[PDB]
């Protein structure tokens, strides 16, 4: 039983320790404990609503350069994204009734997103522009993910897509 | 010693509150007390600089509603931002050699952010926005906070700037 000490000292070891490394009085421990895992809990969900805004603004942004195509706002710039961000775009500028193809340069290869908020199939569009970039890939009748080599002009792009656009549809 | 006896037990209860609201078991308990209040401190950074990258968004979409005033751009908008927002708008719109006011509704008042990314004082201007919606503020040369009681509306605040652009400017 001469072991029911040493272990009374590891219980005052672990509280002195982590009452240390957040410098309070290991009276007020659990306390700050709890705001700390509070804060830390706020800030993860903060961090995941600033994250939102920011690709909220960046799709309002990419409509500002947008061509028209029958009363249509065709979105097709080269963007500064890895695929998270390319896919957190595509929807938000579909949910504008927008359509079009959003790329980015990725490490070895190029990123590609196509979008749609009309009839138009984004997957049907994504292929089109994939024969001429060279690469392929898939998703939905509104926004579809793909990689290809070549990294496509706003004016080639928007070529491609205007041919698929005044054909493909009508 | 029997007061001392009972002090024991408090740490055990301290140490298994702290491990309880961590859900960790007190053995455990230092080292998850450091993961979190590691990520902590990393969460708060992240979120420091998203908010810069609202702000760089943001600001660059004000210019995109600019008017001009002699070939310099003057940006007038109410927005949904906090003073923190206005401010960190306010040094970027001037950054980009603008001039003009941003005002946000806020608890009871109106908070003003002039500025003047060019020969023109944002303090001047403040004053004289300040003179008109009823309220004050100060600043450097190139941008101002300030607390208003009316709420202006676009037409009311460009109306200001302009006035105040054409004193200086003959």
């Amino acid at each position: 039983g001469e072991a029911a000490i040493e272990a009374v000292e590891e219980m005052e070891r672990l509280l002195r320790e982590a009452s240390s490394i957040l410098r309070v009085e290991p009276a007020k421990l659990p306390k700050t404990v709890e705001r700390f895992f509070e804060e830390w809990k706020d800030q993860r969900k903060e961090i995941e609503r600033l994250k939102s805004v920011i690709a909220d603004l960046w799709a309002d942004i990419l409509m500002e350069r947008a061509e028209e195509f029958d009363s249509m706002k065709v979105v097709a710039e080269v963007v500064d994204a890895d695929m998270q961000a390319l896919q957190k775009l595509a929807e938000r500028l579909a949910e504008k009734g927008a359509v079009g193809c959003l790329m980015a340069k990725g490490e070895g290869k190029v990123f590609v997103v196509t979008f749609s908020g009309q009839k138009y199939d984004a997957r049907e569009l994504l292929r089109e522009i994939g024969r001429v970039a060279k690469g392929s890939g898939g998703g939905r009748k509104d926004v579809a993910q793909g990689a290809v080599q070549q990294l496509l002009d706003r004016e080639e792009m928007l070529d491609v897509i205007f041919r698929f656009l005044s054909e493909h549809e009508g």
